[PDB]
Parts: structure tokens; sequence; C-alpha cells
């Protein structure tokens, strides 16, 4: 016998293609790799209840490969599989509204995603792939499963693998409109002289050395090839924000002096991230848990500061 039902196949969940499927054959035998809300149904055969639902298929024709690229801004043929793999787990996460922000309830080493999400809700970042733009707007409302699964997909991470926030944000900043972001630094050695350097894009809003945006304006000590301590200071900053990073060290966060910060407790590649945010007072957002305080000491590895345009007054 041959009975059939009507389903929708997609790569983006915007352009739905209308397929008639043989129920006496599998989804894998008809389309190839097929996913329903993340779940791999390749070896599964069609069911009565499946009639009228949307299924993600691999872009295995010239039409779907163009729709895929235009949406995800990647031609990596493993991408959709790794997104669907991740999504299948992240749809079972709880996304509670903590301090009027979308956070994640701890599960499968997602502490770094939770702080990365809370950060992205607080800084002005414009994503280029329509996939992230769409997923993020849902994430703000509290439907963050599609966003988290994309972050894991874009960053080449499996569910349960702890990730570096600075490494994660770097990846996402590649897929962000940071075009007109500009940074001018002046390095001054007492023997060698002066050196100015201009940085455009992701390079302009990321520094690895110090957490203090004040110290980066005042000046920081760096080893010149002279074998003498040279001073590097910020001449000019043109960006919606700056991300100051350093390896985890005991640091004092003062109310008003920053936007948000990533606290890391534990040892390399096996610790625990928490989100510290500055509002009417300091709040520590620990996944679904929330503590507030006036003062804060702790092992901070990232601070994010808002910006528009800065020009130095050092001579
Ligand atoms: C969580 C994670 C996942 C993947 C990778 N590749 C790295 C990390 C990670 O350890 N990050 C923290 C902030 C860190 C960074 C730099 C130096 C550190 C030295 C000592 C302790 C922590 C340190
Ligand atoms: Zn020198």
């Amino acid at each position: 016998e041959v009975r059939t039902i009507k389903v929708f196949t997609t790569v983006d969940n915007i352009n739905l293609h209308t397929q008639v499927v043989d129920m006496s054959m599998t989804y894998g035998q008809q389309f190839g790799p097929t996913y329903l809300d993340g779940a791999d149904v390749t070896k599964i055969k069609p069911h009565n209840s499946h009639e009228g639902k949307t299924f993600y298929v691999l872009p295995n024709d010239d039409t779907l490969r163009v729709e895929a690229f235009e949406y995800y801004h990647t031609t990596d043929p493993s991408f959709l599989g790794r997104y669907m793999s991740a999504l299948n787990h992240t749809k079972k996460w709880k996304y509670p509204q903590v301090n009027g922000l979308t956070s994640i309830k701890w599960a499968d080493n997602n502490c770094y995603l939770a702080t990365a999400l809370l950060t992205l809700q607080q800084i002005e970042l414009k994503f280029n792939p329509p996939a992230l733009q769409d997923a993020y707007y849902r994430a703000r409302a509290g439907e963050a499963a599609n966003f988290c699964a994309l972050i894991l997909a874009y960053c080449n991470k499996t569910v349960g693998e702890l990730g570096d926030v600075r490494e994660t944000m770097s990846y996402l900043f590649q897929h962000a409109n940071l075009d007109s972001c500009k940074r001018v630094l002046n390095v001054v050695c007492k023997t060698c002289g002066q050196q100015q350097t201009t940085l455009k894009g992701v390079e302009a809003v990321m520094y690895m050395g110090t957490l203090s945006y004040e110290q980066f304006k005042k000046g920081v000590q760096i080893p010149c090839t002279c074998g003498k301590q040279a001073t590097k200071y910020l001449v000019q900053q043109e960006s919606p924000f700056v991300m100051m990073s350093a390896p985890p060290a005991q640091y004092e966060l003062k109310h008003g002096t920053f936007t948000c910060a990533s606290e890391y407790t534990g040892n390399y590649q096996c610790g625990h991230y928490k989100h510290i945010t500055s509002k009417e007072t300091l709040y520590c957002i620990d996944g679904a848990l929330l503590t507030k305080s006036s003062e804060y000491k702790g092992p901070i590895t990232d601070v994010f500061y808002k910006e528009n345009s800065y020009t130095t007054t050092i001579k």
C-alpha cells in the first residue's frame, strides 16, 4: 500500500517548499538528512500527525544552497546538522527573565552562553546573517533556544562543552556590522620614540591585557623590543562599545563605571562563568539565580563598556 501526506521542507524556516512524501519510505530515503524541531528523523518514516509541519533538510540542490548561504552567511555543509543537533538540546533549556533580561537555567556547561546572551542584550550589536537577527529578536522576548543553538553552530561547539566568552564573542563579532568601528593607539618607548596604529572592525573593540578602560586611556606598560617598558594608551575610540579582557584576576567593579562584566571562577577550560551587570546597583546574574550588592570583588576576565566617540587629552 502507498498512502501520502503533505509536509513543508526548508533550510531557513522562511522559504517553505511543499513536498508530497511516501509514508512507505523514510524521510532519509526521500530527502536525505531530515530534522523536525532539531530531532534527526532520517531513519524515521512519516506519521499522520506530521501532515502540515515544517522539516529542515540539507541544502542538496542549487536553490537551497543559495537560500542557506543568504540566511546563515556560511557554506560549511556540516553547519545545519550541528545547528539541528544543538537546537534539539537547547529547546529543553529553561530561559527565565532574570533582572528584566533573558538568561539560561544552568545545564550542559551553558554558563558561558548565559553571560554571552545577557551581554548581547546590554550592548548595541547589529548581526549580518538574518539567522542571528531573527533568532536574537525571539531571544529578547524569552525564546532564546534558536539563538543559543546558532551560537554553538557558528562557534563549532557541541552541547556540554564549556566555552570561552571572549572566544565566543570574537566569533559573533565576525558576523556583526562593526564596519565603521575605529581605534587609534599610541605606543611610547623612552629610547625608540612614538608609534601610532589604527585598528578597524573586531580589532577596534577587543583588547586582551587589562580590564580597566581608564588604565587603557591613562596608559599600560608593555615590553618593547628595546628590552625597556613602553607605554600604550588609547588616542581615539569610534565604536558603540569596547570589550576589555584579561586572564581571571581579583578585580573591584564600581556601580556606574561599566556596563557588564564576565566573572570566571575555577581553573582553565573547567570553571564557572557569572554575569555582573551595573543598573541602579550591581547585580550578579548566575543563570536563573540573582544576587544584588553595592560593592563587588571577584575574579573578572571581561568588562564591557558603552561608547560613542572618545578623544584623549594627554600630551
Ligand atoms: C572556559 C574556557 C573554554 C575554552 C577555552 N579555550 C578556554 C576557557 C578559559 O579557561 N577561560 C578563562 C577566562 C581563562 C582565559 C585565559 C587564561 C586563563 C588562565 C587561568 C584560568 C582561566 C583562564
Ligand atoms: Zn623601546
